[PDB]
């Protein structure tokens, strides 16, 4: 199973990483949305999204999420960092699997994206 | 999507009713149990039921889920107030696809919610 | 419902049976691994293993659960006291359906049982 984790934070992204890793996962970094379409459009599929939902300065993860779903139904999982986050209007047309707080527990962390990869296989079946 | 809240207090549904619009869905809240099966057995199906444990004064919401469940299965969600609710031994009966405390984080209600849909659609199948 | 507790601790075990019993599941508890390879491959097949990572001087959760999925696929949910578990690389090798914490609430840890019995069916169809 691959993920590909979409966030401005290196130092974040590796945390979250390293803890995929001890279960398992191999994982793939995007540190822009820019980059993330740009791996999946150029034929690289994930089992799985983490994607933070600000990210910095190009696209934010609504958008990017929107963007992917076009090139294929693949699972997303939203990281947070904020109790009560920014969520633009077109969330609407995304299909998120969950959203996860970036300062969550590994058991909470490790939960959700289980869960997503099985009812990604319920849905996509 | 149609969420229908069933909540004793009117405060507590708006909240829960907002944080719910904010991510696309549209929501009914209907005040007792008895109101909640009026409108779905009037012919109204939600695609999920938000359903308060206690209720207040008439049938509580492990009796109206029970009621409903005769009518359709829809997936029903249980909010609750306390770390550990009375749950009536009928509960027994009735097909739950989460408990959230209703002083949850965003995160939390949401992805419970987001699951609870799409494991829907995996049994309804 | 049967779900199988696999705990070195009998007051957890019973702590988490207690629990699940207000939900209408009836519940069996091994408090080494082995007893619970034993009870499976004896014969009797729980619709859900609720599983210690450490257990005691005998085989691990992860071992246990790795020789359970031998026998049948069965969904596993960890059980864990630390905030970061001491997981053994053969996870790599292992279904988990979720990880709770020991000291979780009921709400947290009934929600988990429930969809984890949702999306095996999902998968098992
Ligand atoms: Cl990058
Ligand atoms: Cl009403
Ligand atoms: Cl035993
Ligand atoms: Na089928």
């Amino acid at each position: 199973k691959k993920i590909l984790i979409v966030e401005d934070s290196k130092f974040q992204a590796k945390t979250i990483a390293n803890i995929l890793n001890k279960y398992g996962y191999t994982v793939e970094i995007a540190l822009t949305g820019e980059a993330a379409v740009e791996k999946v459009s150029g034929g690289w599929y994930p089992d799985l999204i983490l994607m933070d939902i600000e990210l910095g300065e190009g696209m934010d993860g609504v958008q990017t999420a929107l963007a992917i779903q076009q090139i294929s139904e693949l699972p997303v999982v939203f990281l947070t960092a904020h109790t009560e986050p920014a969520v633009v209007e077109k969330i609407r047309s995304v299909t998120a699997y969950g959203y996860v707080m970036k300062s969550a527990t590994e058991q909470v962390l490790i939960t959700i994206v289980e869960m997503a990869l099985r009812l990604y296989e319920a849905n996509v079946h």
